[PDB]
């Protein structure tokens, strides 16, 4: 806390959707951290700094698409995120800070970390430097969210178990929907799943969940 042919129509086609998802994910991260600031007004300056970070990342990932001569399929990306975006919006409107934090700071960050770690060894030299820069910049020891959830665990255990039950399957469906395009990019779905589960288990351990609790939570993916 072998390399694909980056110039082929097959590669560019799959990249148009993967690149769009990463770009949209970064925009949504910016919007979510600002929204979280309305729930945690004393966290506004840290959340503004984290939102500026994600926008820097959005620009770097936009340049990855441009460098390969690929037009990002933004409509596909907006639809890909719509279920999780809807649940974040519902929790936000209800003032459900633990749900908002689990979605953004835990699920989405672990999803991003796994994607970046899996992509790095199979990426083009331009995108590799951008992605490595993004991982060597997803940072505090604990996120605004480990740290707030670690500090507030006793008041929000049941909501966290509910948020996980509702949102972890959405993350699994997202991984299923993009597995084909990820394989075109020479990424193995099993590596993505393994890295996500490890990153998510690490965050849950840090927050104060025990092994049995984590096992039951990870099982909600099915
Ligand atoms: C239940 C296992 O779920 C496995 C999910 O594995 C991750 C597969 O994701 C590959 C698609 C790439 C999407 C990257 C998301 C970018 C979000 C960046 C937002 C920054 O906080
Ligand atoms: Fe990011
Ligand atoms: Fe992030």
């Amino acid at each position: 806390h072998a390399l694909p042919d980056f110039t082929s129509d097959r590669y560019k086609d799959a990249y148009s959707r993967i690149n769009a998802i990463v770009i949209e994910g970064e925009q949504e991260a910016h919007d979510n951290y600002i929204a979280i600031g309305t729930l945690l007004p004393d966290h506004v300056e840290e959340l503004k700094r984290l939102a500026k970070m994600e926008m820097r990342h959005k620009k770097g990932f936009t340049a990855c698409g441009k460098n390969l001569g690929v037009k990002a399929d933004m409509d596909f990306a907006r639809e890909f995120f719509a279920p999780l975006r809807d649940n974040f919006q519902t929790a936000l409107g209800q003032g459900k800070t633990p749900t908002c934090l689990l979605i953004q700071a835990l699920l989405i960050e672990a999803f991003a970390i796994s994607a970046y770690h899996t992509y790095i060894p199979v990426s083009d030299p331009f995108a590799r430097k951008i992605t490595e820069g993004v991982v060597k910049d997803e940072y505090t020891h604990l996120n605004y969210g480990e740290a707030w959830l670690k500090a507030n665990l006793e008041s929000c255990r049941e909501e966290l178990l509910e948020a996980n039950r509702e949102n972890l399957p959405l993350i699994r469906r997202m991984a299923d929907q993009v597995a084909g395009d990820a394989a075109v990019l020479q990424m193995d779905k099993e590596d993505l799943i393994e890295d996500f589960l490890i990153a998510y288990q690490e965050s849950l351990t840090e927050i104060g969940f025990n092994t049995r609790e984590i096992t039951r939570m990870a099982a909600a993916a099915l």
